[PDB]
């Protein structure tokens, strides 16, 4: 139900702070934060339904009707024309135009240079070396900038929990450097304002909230959506967290990566402290420029290994075409690229009843058990779900039966994803185990993780996409492989063999294949007799009109009949029909001795 | 030999500031620019080996020793203390701290829109952070800069796969012809000029033609070397490009590089027609928005490629599933697979090839235009060509790489052809027509002035390496028709022979390990000897017949077997029952590449 918190309609503003709801229609506050009736000169009832511009006045930038995209004016000076002395400091005003209503916010200026001095920080970011020197760097850079107790990059795994990557702090405390949090501690929903809303401010946890008086619009009938106000009342559950924690201001911005939430800049202070639109403006600089060398380091990244990993599949590709006999040295050789291409710690390539295993992979039977495993019907489901290929990243999950082998098969690629059978390809990558620094999951925990391979990287998963061509390749060869030995075994017959293509009735009943043996007893050779049609009357009505028969319905027969010499020799005809898919005959079998 | 110019040790600084070199050793003064004596009060001869501290009053940050890395300090207030009110203007001093030397460079503060300009910009950084597309950014860019500096000009040029230039974006007073289009060689910016810009991101002239100031001790007096400006803003550019920019009526530079995924994409151009000097504050805000445009270019280059690279992926994955599936390849089959097949690679035109059969799709050639092709690729001469390829055949000008195919070209530019080897009977053409290029020179030292029209023609649009993988991705389609094929006659064979009467077997010739067994068998034979086809398959050959049969008989058949020959013997079989079965073992040897007998036919009757 806490997984499940509205967050952006509190009802609540953080008392450091004015919030006003304005009808751009006539231009009234129709809804206002407790905060308002003191900072403003008039009290609550009065200030409610009263014109904007009467109360507040800026000089800088006005507020203006918006069509259907929301526009935001930034924080600029704001005074209040309506009391005998109301500044007991500088005041700042940012708004939120919407086509239905005005949000204005407003904030103590403060400031205490900024923008100048994060400026050596920033060049030194966008040109270090690998993500782990920038993040330090960012982590110490804005904890001499802002000043905080306590500063953190925290980056967001594939499943959304977090890891403290870098740490600047007091010398004193206890570091939470290397720490893991689970997804459970920031929710999708608070996750999305993140990535909405930038940089987030906790002032002073335990704060006395500010609620909004007409708790929902007097005309829309809707709570205010506070998505975009910073003064938005954080969740108690939070606030508790942070204040049994000890910590007592926090401020959060967002690293945004190629318009993804890559992680936070996490900062703690364990005394109250209010970090001011111009510090957070230089905080917002700062995580940008981190968040695009991040970007800019992965993208070097990637592109160097897509190239390399190509060149590799190349050579693979090239190698196996050439090769004419696929023998023991033949994939000895191809073995580690083989297992390169996809980073892997094994292989075995399967052609029907035989496992070609190489590098650190399960002995053969425990093989033969992962792949009738995976052909199930059971795991059917798995298959039609996978996209080129099947992989998992701990076997033991998947496949619950086969929870051993992971010392060895922890993780796998298996292609081709048919039940194709006869050619396949299993890549292998044995368990590596994982220490992982839990927050409390007085003192820390180590789970220890069993059964899990290294991630396969989706450019690692493409290469294995990319050489499904390996496994018809293969099956090819070895189609080609037989159908020339069948070839060879029948030319080679004494008994007078031939194959008859049904010509779709518009064509007559030709030869496909004739034997050596065959084309003796007619006299022509063969390369003359293929595509010949088999009406070749001297021979009785009777006899012909049964042969006849057999092929105008697709049937057999088995027939005397003369045949063509260069004594005019006969023969007995043995028509037979070959089994079609469709089950209606497209060949005949002609033999007769 | 301009080309391959230093420019990074010119020996000569820009006089609208003083430089000074300083041993860290003990702070002494080892190097200076001419310009030096005159600001600092005390001349040159003196000047040189004095410490630093005597001529030193800056009060913000002081320079210290550093490891490795070489530090920069930003440009602060500095003093001279040697003359009584020594300026008319305020000065500031950046320092660049290196291990083995300092190096100060002052310039005058000016500002007239210090970080009130920082302010100013922040909206202009935030308007193009949210912009779709490098396009609408290019643009923001170059007007928004136009407006924080009072430049004439300022231009987004971007760089092309061979280096060369193309104002993309552009922003200029309401007079003087718009440059936004033209197109620059490669030669116009030297490589070692462009590693330069990625070294020292932001660069400007105050005034082109200006009398340099030169280090007055060239060499550095312990360490014999001249001094390598490389970081330093008041560094002497080449009077190559000085003569150029003098010529074009330029007198004002400043240039902020666009680098993207480390790597130069481009440069932030700006011309003054009359001279200016961008002070500290303002050149700062320029690497703002040149970080920041920069930052975005390769975020949307990012996603771009993110969306391209999956639904490629999903269609190719129809196409795989939709080939597979279909066990007789149809006209229809064909129809409904192009439109994908040619989307896939985004191909104007598409034949599939069937060994003397063209499915011609899209635009594309007549069919015996496209065996003139397919011929012309699979030929003896071209074979280098489809051995220095990578994983398909690709042209981008048919005209220039097969120039016999010359024409072809309104509809065939350019192609991509699968698969490599001159395998034949299955293969995929893709194809795409000319598309004419109309690229505006900038004039074609080099007056300029008046531009030239390049109609280039015979060309097709580049094939994208996100496209061309696409196609490698698809060599699968080829092996598959290929498989298909081999799998259809192998499977006719097998009847036919599964059917037969006379009793045949096929014989796996074994090893010194291994024995010889049987392959194939149809029934006939499978009868004679009882037992069925799948309980016989796999079956070694010494099995078959009885453990009676006369050692002369045998041995007959072993050193056929032994020798990889033929034999012909009659033999008792191995029966079950009891009722004894003889058969004349008809042994024969399949011919082999290598001539060596890997199998045999066996034949029984007697
Ligand atoms: C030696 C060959 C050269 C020829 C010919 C030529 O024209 N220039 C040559 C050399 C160098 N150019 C250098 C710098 C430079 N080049 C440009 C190019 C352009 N600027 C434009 O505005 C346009 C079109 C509108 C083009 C094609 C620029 C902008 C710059 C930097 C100076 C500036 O901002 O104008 C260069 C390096 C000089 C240095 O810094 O030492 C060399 C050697
Ligand atoms: C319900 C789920 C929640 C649990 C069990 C919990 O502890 N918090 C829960 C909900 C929310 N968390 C939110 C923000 C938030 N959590 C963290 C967590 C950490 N921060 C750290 O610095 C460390 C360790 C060093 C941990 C483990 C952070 C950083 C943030 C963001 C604010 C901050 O700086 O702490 C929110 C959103 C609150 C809001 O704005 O309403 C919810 C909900
Ligand atoms: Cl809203």
């Amino acid at each position: 139900v806490c997984a499940r918190e509205p967050i952006h309609i509190p009802g609540l503003i953080q008392p450091y702070g004015v919030l006003l709801v304005i009808d751009p229609a006539d231009g009234r506050i129709v809804q206002a934060s407790t905060t308002a009736a003191d900072l403003l000169g008039v009290p609550m009832a009065a200030l409610l339904g009263m014109p904007y511009t009467q109360v507040l006045t800026l000089p800088e930038a006005q507020p203006f009707a918006v069509d259907d995209q929301p526009q935001h004016l930034m924080h600029a000076e704001v005074r209040f024309p309506q009391r005998a002395t109301p500044p007991a400091s500088a005041w700042v005003a940012a708004w939120h135009l919407y086509p239905q209503q005005w949000l204005v916010e407003m904030e103590p200026r403060d400031a205490r240079v900024t923008l100048r001095e994060a400026m050596p920080l920033l060049r030194s970011v966008e040109r270090d070396p690998g993500i782990a020197e920038a993040a330090v760097r960012v982590a110490k850079g804005l904890r001499s900038l802002i000043g905080f107790d306590r500063v953190m990059i925290y980056r967001f795994d594939e499943e959304w929990n977090g890891d403290i990557i870098a740490e600047a702090r007091k010398p004193e405390l206890e570091a939470y450097l290397g720490l893991h949090y689970p997804a459970s501690d920031i929710p999708a929903q608070a996750r999305a304002l993140y990535l909405r809303n930038r940089v987030r401010q906790i002032a002073d946890v335990g704060y006395q909230p500010s609620p909004i008086q007409p708790t929902v619009h007097p005309q829309l009938g809707t709570p205010v959506d506070l998505s975009d106000v910073s003064l938005r009342s954080v969740s108690p559950v939070h606030l508790e967290y942070l204040a049994n924690m000890g910590v007592t201001a926090t401020l959060v911005a967002s690293i945004v990566v190629n318009d993804a939430l890559w992680g936070l800049i996490s900062c703690h202070h364990y005394s109250p402290h209010f970090t001011n639109h111009a510090m957070r403006d230089v905080t917002d600089a700062v995580a940008r420029t981190l968040a695009g060398r991040i970007g800019a380091l992965q993208a070097v990244a990637r592109a160097r290994l897509e190239s390399v990993l190509l060149t590799v599949r190349e050579k693979l590709i090239t190698d196996f075409n050439d090769a004419e006999h696929m023998t023991v040295e033949l994939l000895d050789d191809m073995a580690p690229d083989l297992m390169d291409v996809v980073d892997a710690d094994g292989v075995a390539i399967f052609h029907g009843n035989d496992i070609s295993r190489h590098g650190t992979t399960p002995d053969v039977a425990a093989l033969r058990r992962i792949r009738d495993h995976i052909e199930s019907e059971h795991h059917e489901a798995l298959r039609e779900d996978a996209v080129g290929a099947l992989h998992v990243d701990a076997i033991g999950e998947v496949f619950p039966e086969l929870a051993d082998l992971a010392p060895l098969a922890a993780g796998f690629i298996f292609v081709p994803l048919m039940p194709q059978s006869r050619s396949a390809l299993l890549w292998t990558r044995r368990e590596q185990i994982q220490q992982i620094k839990w927050a409390g999951n007085f003192d820390l925990w180590q789970q220890t993780v069993r059964g899990r391979a290294r991630r396969w990287s989706p450019l690692h998963l493409e290469s294995a996409r990319s050489l499904r061509v390996l496994i018809e390749l293969m099956e090819r060869k070895r189609f080609q492989q037989d159908f020339t030995l069948l070839e060879a075994s029948l030319s080679r017959l004494r008994d007078g063999v031939a194959i008859i293509e049904r010509g779709t009735a518009n064509a007559a009943h030709r030869l496909l294949f004739v034997n050596t043996a065959f084309a003796d007893v007619c006299g022509s050779d063969v390369a003359e007799l293929i595509g010949r049609e088999l009406q070749t009357s001297d021979a009785p009505r009777a006899n012909v009109e049964l042969l006849q028969d057999a092929l105008r319905n697709g049937r057999a027969a088995y027939v005397t009949l003369p045949l063509q010499v260069s004594a005019p020799v006969y023969r007995q005809f043995h028509l037979e029909p070959l089994p079609s898919p469709s089950g209606v005959t497209a060949h005949w079998l002609l033999q007769l001795r």
